[PDB]
């Protein structure tokens, strides 16, 4: 089996996939909108109480499975619950990360297209007011996008957006076909350093901003502020577990498979605890400290809670931009910003498609070079429906990048504290541990963890399932349609792979 050749080549491989688009444009905007500084409070507890242990957990599973030659859920749940149903389960932690891979290295497409354009000058240049400055851009994104000007729910992606798409697709197959050491680490090593180093220039100017409308000290103040009577409020608590949940990524099934390349005996209790620790920092220093302030600095504290609203996409892809246009170097200021989030994403990217390449290589025993090629097939294939289909994005990412990772990680918990055992489980984390999981949380895995997500679905479920089934598009079937099919489809191997082993 493959095996993380460095302690630090495996955190940083970590890291980088915690570390994304959402911790410089998510987490500022989720803060700002959920109680600025006071934000912080749920914040560290549900840090404490959701995120830390059970990314723990799926590194045991992950380091457990591995040892027995099996990085995928479909496998790793059976040897923990041997029952049928248990595989079934596990075709979930197959499912979610090649559907999130199906629309997010599209995504990740944009901020490589974006920051050519930026770098080669190929962006509009305003001529005011707010807005003359913002549609040029709007327009601008709109036109890559080919986001429809009628009333057909098409999607006509520029040529350069498809080709761009098809660059970024080969960058992730280079990395993900020489491998876990040579290939994701090697890469981890370089793309980690060049985040940190990209984010902090960032930061430096943008600190340096001053306009008639405002300083970055003003947009640092609006986000940092804290607003303690939002504490009150149930979808600030919510919006705190479910932030922390998304930031490390878990239920994706992605760093149970990247833990499974972890040596038996090899720490995972320091090792994790670095890792999210490093998303953190990234999120709320990093992150915190660029888009916000410098959107603030521009526009004034009069719209920073207008510009909160409007969402992170808009944050990255429209509002930052028109800045840089307007702003002393904001040419080479807007290659930066987009080169960053590349970064951000492909270190995601590749983790996300690695769960489907370790189980064509673990259980229907392809080379690396058939799985890792295999798999692009599928999600280049795949993401076809992405790029032409308007809101598909959006239905890909309710189902398996919403919905599904809380009910997955929750399945998680009580198939490895519950049915394998408290016990077993327990031992499992701390083996070879540098440090010892601190006693209080075999209590908080066994059932507060488990309470949090538990409340977290629910709501959700009572909140967004009945919105998107009743006022959508007729559209959104043919995505449910597909993805219930990749579903099948991957039920089909799992029972094929189940086969071939009867027989050998
Ligand atoms: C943290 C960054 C997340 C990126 C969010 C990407 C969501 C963009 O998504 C797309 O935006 C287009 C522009 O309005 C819309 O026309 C499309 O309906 C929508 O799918
Ligand atoms: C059924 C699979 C067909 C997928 C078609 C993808 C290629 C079509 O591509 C289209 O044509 C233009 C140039 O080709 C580009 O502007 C865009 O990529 C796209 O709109
Ligand atoms: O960027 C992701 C991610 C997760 C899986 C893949 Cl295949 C690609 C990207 C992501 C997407 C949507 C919601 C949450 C998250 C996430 N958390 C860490 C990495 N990561
Ligand atoms: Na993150
Ligand atoms: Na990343």
């Amino acid at each position: 089996r493959e095996h993380w050749a460095t302690r630090l080549g495996l955190i940083l491989a970590m890291a980088g996939y915690a570390v994304d688009l959402g911790n410089f444009l998510r987490f500022p905007v989720q803060a700002a909108e959920n109680g600025g500084g006071a934000f912080m409070i749920p914040y560290i507890i549900a840090f404490l109480l959701v995120g830390i242990p059970l990314m723990w957990i799926e590194w045991a599973m992950g380091r457990y499975g591995g040892a027995q030659g099996h990085g995928t859920t479909p496998a790793i749940f059976y040897l923990l619950w041997r029952n049928r149903f248990a595989k079934i389960l596990g075709v979930f932690g197959l499912w979610i990360p090649l559907v999130v891979a199906i629309y997010y290295v599209y995504i990740e497409s944009w901020t490589l297209g974006f920051a050519i354009k930026f770098l080669v000058g190929l962006v509009p240049e305003p001529p005011t007011d707010p807005d003359s400055i913002l549609r040029p851009f709007k327009e601008f994104l709109y036109s890559y996008i080919g986001v429809p000007k009628g009333d057909e729910p098409i999607l006509k992606p520029s040529l350069f957006a498809y080709i761009v798409f098809l660059i970024t697709m080969f960058i992730n197959v280079s990395i993900l076909i020489r491998g876990i050491s040579k290939g994701i680490e090697r890469f981890a090593k370089i793309a980690m350093p060049t985040l940190f180093i990209l984010a902090v220039f960032l930061v430096i100017r943008v600190f340096l901003l001053e306009t008639p409308n405002g300083t970055a000290a003003d947009g640092l103040n609006f986000l940092w502020t804290p607003d303690f009577e939002k504490l009150k409020d149930p979808g600030v608590w919510i919006a705190a577990v479910g932030q922390i949940f998304f930031s490390l990524g878990l239920g994706f099934g992605a760093i149970i498979t990247y833990a499974s390349y972890v040596r038996k005996d090899q720490d995972i209790v320091l090792s994790g605890l670095t890792a999210a620790t490093l998303n953190e920092k990234a999120e709320v220093i990093l992150g915190g400290s660029i888009s916000i302030p410098a959107a603030v600095a521009f526009f004034g504290v009069a719209n920073a809670v207008a510009i909160a609203k409007a969402g992170a996409f808009n944050l990255g892809f429209i509002t930052l931009p028109a800045i840089f246009s307007q702003t002393a170097g904001g040419t080479f200021l807007g290659f930066l910003w987009f080169f960053l989030l590349f970064f951000a994403g492909l270190t995601s990217s590749i983790a996300g498609m690695q769960p489907m390449i370790a189980f064509l290589e673990d259980e229907l025993k392809l080379s690396r070079k058939h799985a890792v090629l295999w798999t692009a097939a599928i999600v280049f294939f795949s993401a076809h429906l992405v790029m032409f289909l308007n809101k598909s994005l959006d239905e890909m990412d309710f189902w398996a990048g919403t919905i599904g990772v809380v009910f997955f990680g929750l399945t998680e918990l009580i198939i490895f504290f519950w049915i394998f055992g408290a016990d077993k489980a327990w031992e499992e984390i701390n083996r070879g541990g540098i440090i010892k999981v601190p006693r209080i949380y075999y209590y908080v895995m066994r059932y507060i963890t488990p309470a949090f997500l538990a409340v977290l679905l629910v709501v959700w479920a009572r909140e967004y399932i009945p919105k998107i089934m009743e006022e959508t598009h007729w559209t959104v079937w043919i995505t449910r349609f597909y993805i219930i099919g990749l579903f099948l489809f991957l039920t089909f191997l799992v029972f094929l792979a189940e086969r071939r082993r009867n027989h050998e």
